[PDB]
């Protein structure tokens, strides 16, 4: 820890010198920034004046384009106003002719779908009846085939635990003693 | 592994039974689906003709509004040119004014860019002339701060490593003794 105290003392001495040296450059930069600040203020009205010119020039165009822009708004409006009405009758007509078809389709397929679904429902029943007969038997064999191994798993695993512990206990104690010695060297 | 083999032995016995059983139901499902197809194939024409009946109308409708939409199409083709041509003279005029303004603008920023190069060089030469002496001092001090910063880094680690090897090597052997002692039980 002695080395820490050394650097902690050597640093301050040189640090003060560094601060002083940097402080000189600080003022040097301030002078240069001051000159730059001056230049910014000097050319300020110059750019401002030119801006005011373009501002008015652009605005003058906005005034001239106003009426023309409004006319083109009308000329375009009077176009679709004629087109909309022209394509309205056939548009609504075709819509209805489609809607009625959908209704007819649904109603026409209804009777066919009923008989078909009922026929299938009855057919599926015949399958479930036969399947469920053998399904119960296979399920019974399942549990018998699974409980067999698990019964001989617990006692076996426990027997192994009691066999590893004896030597393990010795290792744990040996580790504890070594662990303490490790910390002593580190700290 | 003995009990594990037991569970595997009765596997095919139980599996083949269910496998063959499901095959029996498969034959039934086969006919169920085969006989059901007789219904599906009959419903096909009912829907096929109905959908085509409407398609015939759609095909006629499209051709009906075909020339009609063309009237509105051509009519909306000349109006586009008219609208654009009307807004052209004003836009083209503003383009000339823009050209004149941009040229004046570039003539104003030109001297500023040239003068800035001189101003930058002057500031560089001044700051550089001063910074040189500063950097030289910092380097000298930094070198001295570096020597006492990592001169005892090696010896400190050497002793830390030396007073550890014996204990470490002893633990390795101890751990190795337990290693094979547990494999016997595990295997
Ligand atoms: C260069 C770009 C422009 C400058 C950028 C840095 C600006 C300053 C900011 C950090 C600098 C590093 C700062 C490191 C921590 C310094 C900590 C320190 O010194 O504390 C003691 C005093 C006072 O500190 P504080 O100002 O933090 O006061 C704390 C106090 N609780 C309070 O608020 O009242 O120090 C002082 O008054 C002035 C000390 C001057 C030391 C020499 C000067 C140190 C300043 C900068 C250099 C630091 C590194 C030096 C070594 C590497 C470069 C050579
Ligand atoms: C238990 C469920 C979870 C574990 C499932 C493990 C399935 C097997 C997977 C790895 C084990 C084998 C890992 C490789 C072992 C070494 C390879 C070996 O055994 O070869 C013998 C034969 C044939 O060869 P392989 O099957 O290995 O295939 C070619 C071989 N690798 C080669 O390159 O030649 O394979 C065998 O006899 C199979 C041996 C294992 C039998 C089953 C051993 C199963 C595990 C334990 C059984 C004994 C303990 C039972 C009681 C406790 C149960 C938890
Ligand atoms: C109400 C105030 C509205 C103020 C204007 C708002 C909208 C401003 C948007 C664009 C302004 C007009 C176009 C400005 C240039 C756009 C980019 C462009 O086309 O450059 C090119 C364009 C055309 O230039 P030229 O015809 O010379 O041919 C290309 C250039 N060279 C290869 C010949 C060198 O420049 C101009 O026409 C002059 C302005
Ligand atoms: C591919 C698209 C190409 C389009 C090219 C440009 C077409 C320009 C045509 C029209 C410009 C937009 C006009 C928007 C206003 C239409 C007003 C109008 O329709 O009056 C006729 C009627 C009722 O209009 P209202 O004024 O009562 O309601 C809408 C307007 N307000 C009230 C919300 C202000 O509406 C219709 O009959 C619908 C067809
Ligand atoms: C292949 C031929 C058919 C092609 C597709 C045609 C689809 C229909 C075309 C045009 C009509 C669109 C609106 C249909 C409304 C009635 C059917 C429907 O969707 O009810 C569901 C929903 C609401 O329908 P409403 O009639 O209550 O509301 C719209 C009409 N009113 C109320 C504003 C007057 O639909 C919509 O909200 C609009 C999509
Ligand atoms: C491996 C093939 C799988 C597909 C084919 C067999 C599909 C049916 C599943 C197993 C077949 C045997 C069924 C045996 C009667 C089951 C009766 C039943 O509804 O139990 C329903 C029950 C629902 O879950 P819970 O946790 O509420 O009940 C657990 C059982 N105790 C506690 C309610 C008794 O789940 C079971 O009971 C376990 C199967
Ligand atoms: C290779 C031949 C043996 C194949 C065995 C697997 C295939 C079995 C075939 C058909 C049956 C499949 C569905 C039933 C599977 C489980 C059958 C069985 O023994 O359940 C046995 C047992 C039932 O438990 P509980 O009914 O009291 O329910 C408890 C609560 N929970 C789980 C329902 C939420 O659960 C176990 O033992 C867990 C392993
Ligand atoms: C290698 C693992 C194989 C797992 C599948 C085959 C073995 C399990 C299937 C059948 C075994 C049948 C004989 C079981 C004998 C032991 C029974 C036993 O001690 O149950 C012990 C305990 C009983 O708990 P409960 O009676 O309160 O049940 C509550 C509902 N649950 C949680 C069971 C869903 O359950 C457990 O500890 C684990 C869930
Ligand atoms: C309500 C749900 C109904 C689901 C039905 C699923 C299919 C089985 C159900 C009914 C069967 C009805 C009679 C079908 C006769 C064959 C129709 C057909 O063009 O098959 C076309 C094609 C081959 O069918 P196949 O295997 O019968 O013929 C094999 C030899 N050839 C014909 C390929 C030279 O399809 C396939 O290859 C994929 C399997
Ligand atoms: C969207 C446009 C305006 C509305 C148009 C009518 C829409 C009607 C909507 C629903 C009505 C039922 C439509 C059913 C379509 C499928 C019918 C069907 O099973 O085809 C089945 C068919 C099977 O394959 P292939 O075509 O090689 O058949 C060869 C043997 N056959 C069928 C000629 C004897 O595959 C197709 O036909 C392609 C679609
Ligand atoms: C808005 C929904 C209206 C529904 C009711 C009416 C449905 C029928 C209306 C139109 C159906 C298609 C008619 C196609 C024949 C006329 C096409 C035609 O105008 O040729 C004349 C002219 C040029 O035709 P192009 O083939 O050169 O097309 C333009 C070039 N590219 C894009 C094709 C590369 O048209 C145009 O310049 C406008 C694009
Ligand atoms: C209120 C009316 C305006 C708004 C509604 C417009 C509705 C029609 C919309 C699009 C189709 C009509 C576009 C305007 C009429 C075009 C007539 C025409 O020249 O057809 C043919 C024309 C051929 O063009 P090119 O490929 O030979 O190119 C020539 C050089 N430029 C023009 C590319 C510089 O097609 C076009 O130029 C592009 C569309
Ligand atoms: C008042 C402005 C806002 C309202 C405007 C409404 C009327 C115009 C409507 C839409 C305007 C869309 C943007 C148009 C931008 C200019 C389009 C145009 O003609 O470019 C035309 C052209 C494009 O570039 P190129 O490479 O093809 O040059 C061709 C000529 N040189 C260069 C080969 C000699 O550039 C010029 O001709 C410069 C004069
Ligand atoms: C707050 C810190 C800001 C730092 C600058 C940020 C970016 C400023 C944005 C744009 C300024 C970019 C300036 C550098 C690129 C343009 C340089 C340039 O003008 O080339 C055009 C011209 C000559 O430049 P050269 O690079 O060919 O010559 C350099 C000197 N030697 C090598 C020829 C001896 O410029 C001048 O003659 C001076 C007015
Ligand atoms: C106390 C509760 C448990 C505490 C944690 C476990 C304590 C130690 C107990 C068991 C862990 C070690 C079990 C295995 C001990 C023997 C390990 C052994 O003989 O390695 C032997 C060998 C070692 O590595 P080699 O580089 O010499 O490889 C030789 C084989 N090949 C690579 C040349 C093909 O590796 C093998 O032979 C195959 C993997």
């Amino acid at each position: 820890s002695t080395f820490s105290k050394l650097r902690e003392q050597l640093g301050p001495v040189t640090q003060e010198f560094w601060d002083n040296l940097e402080k000189e450059t600080e003022g040097l930069r301030q002078e240069m920034s001051k000159d730059l600040e001056e230049v910014k203020a000097k050319v300020q009205p110059y750019l401002d004046d030119f801006q005011k010119k373009w501002q008015e020039e652009m605005e003058l165009y906005r005034q001239k384009v106003e009426p023309l822009r409004a006319e083109l708004q009308e000329g375009a409006r009077q176009k679709l106003h004629e087109l909309q009405e022209k394509l309205s009758p056939l548009g609504e007509e075709m819509r209805d002719r489609a809607r009625a078809h959908v209704d007819a389709l649904r109603t026409h397929l209804a009777p066919y779908s009923d008989e078909l679904r009922q026929r299938l429902a009855a057919r599926l029943e015949a399958l479930k009846e036969n399947g469920g007969a053998r399904l119960a038997e296979y399920h019974a064999k399942a549990t018998e085939h699974l409980s067999t191994l698990s019964e001989k798993a617990k006692p076996a695993l426990e027997d192994l635990r009691q066999g590893l512990l004896p030597v393990l206990e010795s290792f744990k104690v040996s580790f504890l003693s070594a662990l303490e010695e490790y910390t002593k060297k580190l700290n």
